[PDB]
């Protein structure tokens, strides 16, 4: 049948050439792992305006992004996807401060902390390092067990 309907969400990392800044999400799913700055795109604003905004309320952080990839989740036991728009910017000009949301670190990137990130990380995390933008798709049992997965670099 028809492919589920689909949440819009956006994706933010920060991306310096030695170092990526990440975010542990404090509550709430997927509470305990480490991944970027994002949240729903809200009625009327554009995918690039949620992101900034988002960024902006999970770290503080104010800033040109480019997009990078897109990736859809499907969950077992959810008939809804979340369709995340993934961007990256390299030029910082302030200081990430610990939100509601998410306590902020910075990772060398011969540190990227995957055993606690989401298991679709391992996949396509690095392309992202690579400058390589892709799609992605990824079905979840729970939070740990991946199902099934599609990725491809465009
Ligand atoms: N990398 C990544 N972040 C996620 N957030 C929620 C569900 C699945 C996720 N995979």
């Amino acid at each position: 049948g028809a492919m589920g309907a689909s949440r819009l969400y956006t994706l933010v990392l920060v991306l310096q050439p030695q170092r990526v800044l990440l975010g542990m999400k404090k509550r709430g799913f997927g509470a305990g792992r480490w991944g970027g700055f994002g949240g729903k795109v809200q009625e009327g604003e554009t995918i690039e305006d949620g992101a900034r905004r988002e960024l902006q309320e999970e770290s503080g952080l104010t800033v040109a992004l480019h997009k990078v990839g897109q990736i859809v989740f499907e969950f077992v036991g959810e008939p809804e996807l979340m369709d995340v728009h993934v961007f990256c910017t390299d030029s910082i000009q302030g200081t990430p401060v610990e939100s509601d949301e998410m306590r902020p670190c910075w990772f060398q990137l011969d540190q990227i902390p995957f055993k606690d990130m989401w298991p679709d990380d391992s996949y396509w995390f690095p392309l992202l390092l690579q400058k390589k933008k892709f799609h992605g798709y990824f079905k979840f049992q729970g939070q740990d067990t991946i199902l099934d997965y599609t990725l491809r670099e465009v």
